[PDB]
């Protein structure tokens, strides 16, 4: 079988999001952001660790690119602080914070590197949370419309390719349902409601998108983990069949289609879980097609049958499935499963049920990486681990499926929501702990000279 | 969780094909089928049996008819032999072959019964094979669409329900790449070129019943064995997708959403097998929305990786997959695997891919069935099977899925293609067997008056 190339204009990349990396929390006007409030609560994150200077990148963003240069990018993907742009969310834009991103897109742009914006990662400014409880009100979908149409005017000159919502499954299960990002809220009916009013908001940017930026590139991206069931008993195969259409078909079909899936929904009607909806609300998500798909990558879930008094180690719901372990897969060390064929088998899926083509936004290896005498960071694991999803990403691509690039997490070490600094991700290690922020001095991994030989051979390289 | 129940108009059906009930094979006027020839081959059948008398359905519907209204029947969904309209397939329609199906539906709705008309069950007319080639030329749309045209002006006003092809992936792939059935080719370059005809053959007669039949609700009907993964090894999950998509989205898509999956397209493609494409066809294909999907149950298949130089007992294809027993599901005395749960399964994975209300157009079990003294049939594991299946269908229904109603096969015994008499299915046990007609005479099984009940209470007593 031989295999198809990677397409000339692949996007090789690197990923980041900016309440992980920037710091500068309080610059320059930037208003607050629930994440700079939550985490200084007390016992929420990991001894104490919190955004204010991050990693710097907000100061330091021209080394960083330099390094993004060296390692010869084609892309690098950041998301926008929406509390540096308007500090409240609606009113007053704040020039001084839409200045740092045209810095930071000059600075892609005059090395050769294609900016892939990213419109919300998580950071929703304060004072939206304050006055309307931001995800909860549809007051917010007209004022995230606001914004994004900011960057469009702004920016859309230069930058054709554009993530609205990252990993809004993640942020809204997290904030409303686990309780354990902003809000803080454990109570799915809230949980649904919310995830409507976002669903509405990123079909009303990619329309305003379809005004503002004609020839760009627009899609949400999805935290998706593909669902396996654990053998071929029916009743495991059918547990399958609700966890891959309520985990995932219930944000990629609205996403792709605009339409909730049926059997999802009338579970979510028979416990009183099911969203409010208003007129015009079936029309307007039906009528914002993407571009592409964007996914976010980690590791599949097995499930096996759950019965209606069972799992609420294993998690699911009742009468619907619940996780098991894979025997078939490594994990890491931190449990997660180790499982490059998986992303095949979503692309391939995403493909088949929505024949989109797909931007992998996020993908990579988090490990307590040493720093070794000299200045070396010797990461053959993560080597290893994004070399196998690239050659993945390779057969899917031979198989059929359109993917637009691999955005690689990430391209510098970063801070972790809850977990502080020691998990890195990164191709350029950044010397810091969760006691100190050191000097943040930057000291390129291993990894970060094999990906510079995967991006020169364009994949022959491996 | 309590089942909900069936809807209050749900078709409680059964079901037959022309050439298995009808005989009278030469009589008023009907041309040869494709059915006729190939069944005097000798060898071809079990101790030559054939369709020239069948169980005689053709003189004796009447009593056939007033044993459904005696069970309560909703509905009875049967085949017009195409042979019977248009004895040359084109050319002058037949008054009395067309008579009798007006005497047929005349007797249904005397009674009650809602007729599913049903419009090719495999006999396309020998003239059209002698001619063109039949199915392999695109000389049989036409052709095929004024036959329907020609239903649907006769019939339109009496029947809601129409059935267009009936498991056209069976008499396509039994006709062109196992050679089983007519013309008995085994090459699968001429396979999807036909099933590509066929295709837009049952595309065509959609847009004329839009016209002819605007209250009628139409369909094509699939016969649908879901795929399932053997494990959650990683390559077992990928071999199932590769065979859901190759052996059932390549013909459910098409008919739901007029397009090839890609992947599958892809593979025939390096393998110079996939059809050719006209102009217009696409467009055609697309245009053609049906209201409900048909489907045609007996049983699930397991699938495993199967590696390039594999299988192709096990069959598959390399590179894709391969079947393997299932050792999770129970087994007919015949080796079929049963497999309730997999209805539902099937049932589910319709409505969350294309949204379709759904019609089991046919499902049973055929078994050896013994006549004891005072003409009494004791068929308990008829029963059990049909009990088994609805139960799951009830789920389903439970689940959001719109079923429409349940055809079981079949009302009387009938004639199998290939293999005689004795595995029977039907309710009525006809007296006659592989080597005497006996005397044809029809008696009520055990299994008719449990299904009698079924109807009585709209399946709350099963
Ligand atoms: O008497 P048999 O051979 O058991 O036939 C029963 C009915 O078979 C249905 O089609 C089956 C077929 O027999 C299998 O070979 C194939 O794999 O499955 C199809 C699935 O529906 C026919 O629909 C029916 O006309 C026969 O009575
Ligand atoms: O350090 P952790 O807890 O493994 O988190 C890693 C990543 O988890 C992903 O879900 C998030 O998209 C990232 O923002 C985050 O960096």
């Amino acid at each position: 079988r031989h295999l198809k190339p990677f397409p000339p204009e692949f996007l090789w990349g690197a990923a980041s999001a900016a309440y992980q990396v920037e710091g500068a929390w309080n610059e320059d006007g930037k208003g607050l952001s629930v994440w700079d409030v939550f985490a200084k609560q007390p016992g929420r994150t990991f001894k104490g660790t919190n955004g204010d200077v991050a990693v710097d990148h907000y100061h330091r963003y021209q080394e960083d690119v330099a390094l993004m240069a060296e390692m010869g990018l084609k892309a690098y993907r950041f998301s926008v602080s929406w509390s540096r742009v308007f500090p409240d969310g609606n009113g007053a834009v704040n020039e001084k914070g839409l200045d740092f991103y045209d810095r930071l897109i000059e600075e892609l742009r005059n090395h050769g590197i294609e900016p892939i914006v990213t419109l919300y990662h998580w950071d929703v400014p304060q004072a939206l949370m304050d006055a309307y409880g931001a995800w909860e009100s549809r007051r917010i979908i007209d004022d995230f419309d606001r914004y994004a149409v900011t960057l469009f005017q702004r920016f859309g000159d230069r930058v054709k390719y554009w993530v609205t919502l990252n990993q809004q499954n993640i942020f809204i299960s997290f904030g409303y349902r686990l309780g354990l990002h902003p809000p803080g809220v454990k109570d799915m009916k809230r949980m649904y409601e919310a995830n409507h009013i976002a669903n509405l908001a990123n079909a009303k940017v990619i329309q305003s998108f379809r005004h503002y930026v004609p020839d760009g590139k627009i899609g949400p991206s999805f935290a998706y983990s593909p669902m396996y069931p654990y053998d071929s008993r029916p009743e495991n195969v059918l547990a399958f069949e609700n966890a891959e259409e309520f985990q995932n078909h219930w944000w990629m079909d609205v996403y792709a289609w605009g339409m909730y899936p049926q059997a999802a929904w009338n579970y979510l009607e028979s416990q009183g879980l099911e969203p409010t909806v208003a007129p015009g609300d079936w029309e307007l998500l039906q009528a914002a097609k993407p571009d592409f798909m964007g996914v976010n990558y980690y590791q599949t879930t097995t499930v096996e049958h759950n019965p209606p008094d069972g799992v609420g180690t294993s998690s699911g719901i009742p009468g619907l499935f619940k996780t098991v372990r894979n025997p078939h897969v490594d994990t890491t060390n931190w449990d997660w499963a180790i499982d490059p064929v998986g992303l095949r088998i979503g692309l391939r899926r995403i493909a088949n049920r929505y024949q989109l083509p797909i931007l992998i936004t996020e993908n990579g290896l988090g490990e307590f990486d040493t720093l070794e005498p000299g200045d070396i960071v010797n990461d053959d694991y993560r080597i290893d681990y994004l070399r196998r999803h690239v050659q993945e990403i390779q057969r899917a691509i031979t198989d059929g499926v359109d993917v637009l690039g691999y955005c690689a997490w990430s391209f510098t070490d970063l801070l972790s929501w809850l977990n502080g600094y020691q998990k890195r991700y990164g191709f350029v290690y950044v010397n810091r702990d969760d006691e100190s922020e050191k000097d943040l001095r930057r000291i390129k991994k291993k990894s970060f000279y094999w990906y510079q030989r995967v991006i020169e051979t364009n994949g022959a390289e491996l």
